[PDB]
């Protein structure tokens, strides 16, 4: 239950607080070489807004980017970015879908334990559109952030692998369809594109509105059904490297389904490992 809130809602939260029961507004902002997430932030951002690195708080030994990081590893950077037990954390990002990156990070905070994790409706597109509550870097106090990653919220390659003979779940993927269909190229060097046999696709673009927000529970119930997955069975997401799968992710949340694991290695690890020739 309560995992979004609105532009005006963090308007009030801040002006408020409460006691026992902290805030933390973040910026996510990941961008694929094409725009840097870090000084975009530093010339304007949301006041109390600390910038979250996803490539930096991710697996330190793995050559793939952004996977899932370590507990201790976790802890030590969600403590030392403001978060503790009793924090609300609200993440946004300044993509220009309103929402691209967040819901990644949304995701990292359940998996390891916190589920008092929140996310920004339009993101910083809308947080224009409606008002304009700054600039500089950050500097909240720390944490004492105990971190325990439940594995049931991340799918690795021998059960996307497994699954194919198994079909125990569904498989979403978010990517743009040029890409799952093998039309257009994949912004990784060296990667082509095109899909997991079996899979379906849903891109993370149709979760949401042309003006940035998250399409409605009804809405996001209607696509699942025209796109013939059905919320009543197992259901896993993937994309192109684990961020926006997570969108997928969300839209199941919204609609009642939180059990929606994510496979974090996603096309950059299949297209490395399973090696498809075409
Ligand atoms: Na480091």
């Amino acid at each position: 239950f309560q995992s979004m809130v609105s532009a005006q809602w963090v308007a009030e939260a801040l002006r408020a607080p409460r006691a026992g029961q902290p805030l933390q507004l973040l910026d996510a902002s990941w961008y694929l070489p094409k725009r840097d997430a870090r000084r975009e932030f530093e010339e304007r951002h949301i006041p109390g807004a600390a910038f979250f690195d996803i490539d930096q708080c991710s697996d330190r030994t793995s050559p793939y980017d952004h996977m899932l990081p370590g507990a201790e590893h976790f802890a030590e950077y969600a403590g030392r970015l403001g978060v503790g037990a009793a924090t609300h954390v609200v993440i946004y990002d300044a993509s220009d879908q309103g929402l691209y990156s967040a819901p990644r990070v949304w995701w990292m905070f359940r998996a390891f334990g916190h589920h008092a994790v929140s996310l920004l409706d339009g993101g910083l597109r809308h947080w224009l559109r409606q008002n304009l509550p700054s600039s500089g870097k950050s500097q909240p106090a720390p944490a004492e952030f105990r971190a325990q990653l439940d594995p049931a919220f991340i799918k690795t390659y021998e059960d996307i692998k497994e699954n194919l003979e198994s079909r125990r779940f569904q498989v979403v993927d978010s990517r743009a369809t040029g890409r799952f269909r093998g039309t257009e190229p994949e912004p990784r060097d060296g990667i082509e594109p095109g899909h997991i046999p079996g899979t379906v696709n849903i891109p993370f673009t149709d979760f949401l509105s042309q003006e940035g927000l998250e399409k409605s529970p009804e809405e996001i119930r209607h696509l699942f059904q025209e796109k013939k997955v059905d919320l009543s069975k197992p259901l896993v997401a993937t994309c192109g490297s684990g961020v926006t799968a997570c969108h997928v992710a969300l839209g199941a949340y919204l609609c009642g389904k939180p059990d929606v694991p994510i496979y974090d290695g996603s096309w950059v690890e299949w297209y490395m490992r399973a090696r498809p020739e075409d």
